[PDB]
C-alpha cells in the first residue's frame, strides 16, 4: 500500500532473457506454425474466428519497440500464440502436435529462467 513495499525484485535483464527465450523459440525445428502472421487472405475462417492473432515474429518486434511493459505481458502473447492454434487445428495435426510441443517448451524455459 502506499509508503508499504515488498523488496525490489531484480528486473534489469528481463528484457534480455525474454529475447533469449523468444531466440530458443524462433530456432526450434516445430516453430515453422508460429514464425509468421497467419495470411488473413488466404487462409478461411481465421480471421472472424481468432480474435487476437499472434506470432513470432510480431512478439518480436513489440518486444524490440518497447511494447512489453513487463515480463508477464510476453509471456501472455506467447500463450497467446499457442491457444490460438488450438482454438483453430486438431490436436491430431501437424500444427496442432507443434504447438503442443512450443508451449512444453516455452513453459520450461520459462519455470527454469524466471521461478
Amino acid at each position: 500500500s502506499m509508503s508499504v513495499k515488498k523488496p525490489k525484485r531484480d528486473d534489469s535483464k528481463d528484457l534480455a532473457l525474454c529475447s533469449m527465450i523468444l531466440t530458443e523459440m524462433e530456432t526450434h525445428e516445430d516453430a515453422w506454425p508460429f514464425l509468421l502472421p497467419v495470411n488473413l487472405k488466404l487462409v478461411p475462417g481465421y480471421k472472424k474466428v481468432i480474435k487476437k492473432p499472434m506470432d513470432f515474429s510480431t512478439i518480436r518486434e513489440k518486444l524490440s519497440s518497447g511494447q512489453y511493459p513487463n515480463l508477464e505481458t510476453f509471456a501472455l502473447d506467447v500463450r497467446l500464440v499457442f491457444d490460438n492454434c488450438e482454438t483453430f487445428n486438431e490436436d491430431d495435426s501437424d500444427i496442432g502436435r507443434a504447438g503442443h510441443n512450443m508451449r512444453k517448451y516455452f513453459e520450461k524455459k520459462w519455470t527454469d529462467t524466471f521461478k
